């Protein structure tokens, strides 16, 4: 009751989607880490409240730069 | 030599980006699985060669539907 | 003020971690989808409440099978 | 021909697995970035060849520290 044909279809389909998305995941991982190190160095938080809070603000800014498609 | 202030900045920033991307990851995970079950049921592969090969073709089609932004 | 040497270090490091994790992401993606189709077919939810609720319960069961390391 | 009941089961199941994996994805994202900045600062690559190559070596070391389960 376990389709050995749909299974190898999905495995191959999942693997190829993984491979196809490599350049995007790498690109956006690089840029996220750069973005967060840049925005920290250009205006470092000091206290816990400001560090957590700035973390949240720059998460939103990174998102807006990712809902804009570049 | 380990910045306890940049660390909590990044942790908060990573967590909030995780939360912000929830709806996208869920949406595209749902659709991927639906897309692959739909395209299998509407034209099932039979053999290993065709199952692997159709898996690769529909991976590309899913990608094209994801580089088009809807 | 942008280290062109740490950058290519990270890009290469991110790409190779992506490649190394391929078999795990594929394996656990396959099994998640199988697990969820199996547990649905062996006891299908009917209503919205039960569908959402069973979705949550089997998410926890999948997790327990993933905190056990097999 | 589109099961509106299995769909909401999967959506809920995918969302809850996303939520459950939050602490792991955050933890391992934090540590990856720290690990890679630490290993760069404690022995920086200089040239392209060494930067790409060290990137690959520390990807493997991060992996071994992740196949060991801590």
């Amino acid at each position: 009751n376990v389709d050995p044909h749909f299974d190898k279809f999905m495995e191959s389909g999942i693997r190829h989607v993984y491979m196809l998305f490599e350049n995007k995941s790498v690109e956006s991982s690089e840029q996220f880490y750069s973005f967060m190190r840049t925005t920290y160095k250009n205006d470092p938080c000091s206290s816990d409240f400001e560090c957590i809070e700035r973390g949240a603000e720059m998460a939103q800014s990174y998102a807006r730069i990712m809902n804009i498609k570049l």
